[PDB]
């Protein structure tokens, strides 16, 4: 199954969404298991109280408090979630030039779990996960916002870095072109990357769907000779 | 009067919460007004609904907002009321997880509703003398293996320096899991220098925000 991650907060109109919809769209097309699970931090967020209370608890169990109980189980029930997808599909907008809220929070508990503490293996080393992202106005090097996207490098850290996935990036820019006025010189590019992100992000599902056979298929594994 | 926030998920053990009292304790030693106000993010979370509630108010006419909207953007108000009150502010943020802290998202996510915080308005802080404590378990220094790691200072200096305009002086202590976590034992000389000069910086910064 795929396991769907979604952190917007803007609702129906969400640009991630659409481009996390055009991933799914394609697992369902080609996976050989197209089921999906999801789950909507921005809509139904975590707790902002659970991780602290799942940090003091991380103590010989029986003694831990009624919270401390109830913040791990709900860690576990998340690593359980994560643990059971054989593939990843995570959304996280760019807000106020960092990481989603809704999204560390959770990043922050699945890490109270056992099986995702500090000095484990991953649970998820090698899996493949499609990472979609948007920002309102354009970031890439030679800009006036190159390194104020200060999300993209801590979500390959813990995604690509931590938990040892095989992560594939799809990022949308300018999405406040057409909203914000001082964007519109813009215009034309901004439909090119509209245009060119959502093929990027159909591409990705394909490459998800195919990753099971595409590691039958390899023999080479970098065996001595 | 100083505007004091706490991060700290640890209680009594924090050590950002201790690098910020050497801060304050120079303020009201020292300042004219030795008031302080405090808020401590870590003990008492904002609601992980008021934000996403705060920017769906926006699109709400304001006549036909409900409750849970009008109050988020109220509580963002209040936020920016007490940093707009004070003459100096004292930010306490530890490194979990590689990132910022939940809680200092999450607060400066609803400041940011605020008009007066707006895109494209000149900061209400603009000028305004800032000191931002944070605290490290491990060595994440030039070299080491943990070089570009904390991927929250940089964001913290965008939203306090570039973004507010704060004359923003920042303490960063190193090496606080020396003495707890074993693989660190080889940096127990190290960690102890780290602390004395963060102590002193600390204090130092506390005695030009009360001057
Ligand atoms: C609180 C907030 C903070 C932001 N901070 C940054 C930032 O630091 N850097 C940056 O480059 N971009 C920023 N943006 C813009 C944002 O990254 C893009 O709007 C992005 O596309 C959001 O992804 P989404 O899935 O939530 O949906 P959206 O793309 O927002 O889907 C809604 C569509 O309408 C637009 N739209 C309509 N209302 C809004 C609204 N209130 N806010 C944003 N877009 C709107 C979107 O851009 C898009 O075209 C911010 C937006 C918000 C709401
Ligand atoms: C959930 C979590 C995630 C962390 N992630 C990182 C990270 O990614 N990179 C990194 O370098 N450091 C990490 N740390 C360590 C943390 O940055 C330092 O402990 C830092 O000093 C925390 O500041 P504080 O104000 O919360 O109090 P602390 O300094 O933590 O006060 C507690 C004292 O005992 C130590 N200590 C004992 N138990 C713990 C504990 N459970 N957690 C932390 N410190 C403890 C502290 O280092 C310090 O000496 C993490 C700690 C926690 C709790």
């Amino acid at each position: 199954s795929l396991f769907r991650l979604d952190t917007s907060i803007l609702g129906t109109r969400s640009s991630t969404i659409a481009l996390a919809d055009l991933v799914e769209r394609e697992w369902r097309a080609t996976a050989p298991d197209p089921s999906v699970v999801r789950r909507h931090l921005g809509e139904d967020p975590l707790p902002a109280t659970v991780w602290a209370a799942a940090v003091a608890a991380q103590v010989p169990p029986a003694r831990r408090a009624p919270e401390e109980r109830e913040a791990l189980s709900l860690a576990a029930a998340l690593v359980d979630e994560l643990v059971a997808a054989e593939a990843l599909l995570l959304a996280a907008p760019l807000y106020n030039f960092g990481v989603s809220q809704h999204l560390k929070t959770w990043v922050d508990l699945l890490l109270t779990d056992p099986r995702m503490a500090a000095g484990t293996e991953s649970p998820l080393a090698g899996r493949p996960a499609v990472l979609v992202t948007a920002r309102g106005g354009a970031y890439g090097p030679g800009t006036p916002r190159e390194g104020w996207d200060h999300a993209i490098g801590w979500m390959r850290r813990i995604f690509g870095d931590v938990w040892k996935l095989e992560l594939t990036v799809v990022e949308r820019e300018l999405t406040l072109v057409g909203i914000d006025p001082a964007l519109d010189r813009f215009k034309e590019l901004a439909e090119r990357v509209r245009v060119t992100t959502e093929e990027q992000a159909r591409a990705a599902g394909r490459r998800l769907a195919a990753r099971e056979g595409a590691f039958l298929a390899l023999e080479h594994h970098h065996h001595h000779h």
